[PDB]
């Protein structure tokens, strides 16, 4: 079914599949928390 990422999860960009309502940092490329 679904398919999500956790914290500090490397991600793309372009395509953010993080979960929690993460945040792709385009700097860093991880899902991180959107201050």
């Amino acid at each position: 079914g679904n398919d999500c990422l956790g914290f500090w999860s490397a991600c793309n960009p372009k395509n953010d599949k993080c979960c929690a309502n993460l945040v792709c940092s385009s700097k860093h490329k991880w899902c991180k928390g959107k201050l």
